[PDB]
């Protein structure tokens, strides 16, 4: 199985999360609640995954995720948000960024995405039509 | 059911592509091995979704995409290559809901449908 690091502040999400993950095979090493010590947990306990919530207080979630590919952690990282931020998310290396306001289903995807070699983020008709 | 147009002149990947829809409730309504009629078929036949192979003849196949953006044509669009790990970011800015090797099966282009249907794109990731 693969493992994964829940990084989210937010009660209802953190648990409907953690039952998507324990559903679909994927166990959970830690849940984090904070950004402080997201770096450092990471770096000890090696998931295959992490799951940052944009809104994580203390070390902000994209700077988590832009420091631990600074610091050349390669697993998957998918960032949540409550509810356009997925570009930034894009370019600074996450593999796939998901709004939770649609659901869990989202979530998986983007891992099996990325597991399989491929990113998942939010598409805009609008820039091209 | 959605529709799609297959724009693909590989017979072993029509096929396959083909077979992967109808398993998905997905109708085909053309098959095509040419770039030229592309735009044209799409406007008239009005799929909700098109498989653009990057090696079609004719008109190229990212240039097809190019051009039904143009015209705002606003349904799915997935290239798809034969091969590599380069073309994604140029499909991406040209407007494609998604890029798919074939060498690693079929299962990558189905998961970009069901990608762009919940409103995200499927595009290959590079550590590097």
């Amino acid at each position: 199985s693969l493992n994964a690091i829940i990084i989210d502040d937010h009660p209802l999400a953190i648990a409907a999360i953690r039952n998507l993950l324990i559903k679909n095979d994927i166990e959970i090493l830690a849940e984090l609640t904070e950004g402080g010590s997201a770096v450092q947990r990471v770096e000890t306990l090696k998931p295959d995954i992490v799951i940052i919530d944009v809104d994580i207080p203390g070390v902000n979630g994209i700077q988590v995720l832009e420091t631990l590919r600074k610091r050349q952690y390669s697993g998957i990282i998918i960032i949540v948000s409550a509810k356009f931020y997925g570009k930034h998310c894009a370019d600074a290396g996450a593999n796939g960024f998901v709004s939770k306001k649609e659901g869990m289903n989202n979530i998986i995807a983007a891992i099996e995405a990325a597991k399989n070699g491929y990113c998942y983020f939010p598409f805009s008709l609008n820039r091209f039509v």
